[PDB]
């Protein structure tokens, strides 16, 4: 109390932009997160001692995989922060509180494998959670960490405020299951077009917060081209390892996961931008107009993948 986090000038300003890159200095990421909570939620949302202890236990439970790591957690929270700060007055006090935490926690204890690999390996998590296998695990890890002594950042909330925030976080985290995204965006499309979209309807906020989660989760496609391209390398490093593991189980992996089919990456990025990213950011921009720079940067990065195919890089 009276203790602002502040950042150096270039970060203080660039952090407000959608395309911000949190940088290679790991020891600055926790401070970057606290700075975003303090400015998004207020310096009174969380007891600093408890928040710091929660952040460090969350960090310790991300693994050293090439993509689904602690840098991803904080990257997906920064995007969510930019959305919240550019749409200040559309979100409740409890939403602003839950959603950044949801983003920090959304991939907790990920191992670098798809729900499909879990299910074909017959991993124990695939018997406990038949659909959204990893995403039910991530929420489960969030509640475990919140119940450690000194880790309950939500202590000051009423019984009912506490239940509403754990439920915002659960739905936020489940929505990051891209299998759920296609149906969620189709329904959001129809509802905005027929004019039936209603932000007082809790089931409508739910869908809208779910789309925000998919947008933040995919936010490597909204960065400066060299961030986009270099993150892609991490992303394939996991897909190809998964593919290698599929081959070990006696299963031909999908092309996306086969390191033998590297040559086709450019065209696979095009499919993903056209089938997933662009429609995601299009529908999001319709509903929250100030998110348009996510759409515009996604478009620039698609045209960069096109250039790759055309031999221009
Ligand atoms: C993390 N994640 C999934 C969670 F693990 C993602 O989808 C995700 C998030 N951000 N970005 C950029 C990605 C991503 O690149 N997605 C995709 C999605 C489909 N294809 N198909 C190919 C391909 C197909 C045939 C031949 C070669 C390649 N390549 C991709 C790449
Ligand atoms: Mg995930
Ligand atoms: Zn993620």
């Amino acid at each position: 109390g009276l203790m602002q986090f502040t950042l150096p000038v270039r970060l203080c300003k660039e952090i407000e932009l959608f395309h911000f890159d949190i940088g290679p200095f790991e020891n600055m990421w926790p401070g970057i997160f606290v700075y975003m909570v303090h400015r998004s939620c207020g310096t009174s949302c969380f007891e600093l001692e408890k928040l710091c202890r929660f952040i460090m236990s969350v960090k310790k439970n991300y693994r050293r995989v090439p993509y689904h790591n602690w840098k991803h957690a904080v990257t997906v929270a920064h995007c969510m922060y930019a959305i919240l700060q550019n749409n200040h007055t559309l979100f409740t006090d409890l939403e602003r509180k839950g959603l950044l935490i949801a983003c920090l926690c959304h991939d907790l204890d990920h191992r670098g494998f798809s729900n499909s690999y879990l299910q074909k390996f017959d991993h124990p998590l695939a018997a406990l959670y038949s659909t959204s296998t990893m995403e039910q695990h991530h929420f489960s890890q969030t509640v475990s960490i919140l119940q450690l002594e000194g880790h309950n950042i939500f202590s000051t909330l009423s019984s009912s405020e506490y239940e509403q925030v754990l439920e915002i976080i659960r739905k936020a985290i489940i929505a990051t299951d891209l299998a759920l995204y296609f149906g969620n965006r189709k329904q959001l499309e129809e509802m905005y077009q027929t004019g039936s979209l209603n932000l007082n309807n809790q089931s409508h906020r739910d869908r809208v917060i779910g789309l925000m989660m998919t947008a933040c989760d995919l936010c490597s496609v909204t960065k400066l081209w060299p961030v986009t391209k270099l993150t892609a390398n991490d992303i394939y490093a996991e897909f190809w390892a998964e593919g290698d593991e599929m081959k070990k189980l006696g299963i031909q992996p999908i092309p996306m996961m086969d390191r033998d089919k590297k040559d086709e990456v450019p065209q696979g990025q095009l499919g993903f931008y056209n089938a997933v990213a662009i429609p995601c950011y299009t529908t999001l921009t319709q509903i929250l107009p100030p998110t348009e720079p996510l759409l515009k940067a996604c478009r620039d990065n698609l045209s960069q993948w096109e250039k790759v195919i055309r031999g221009e890089e």
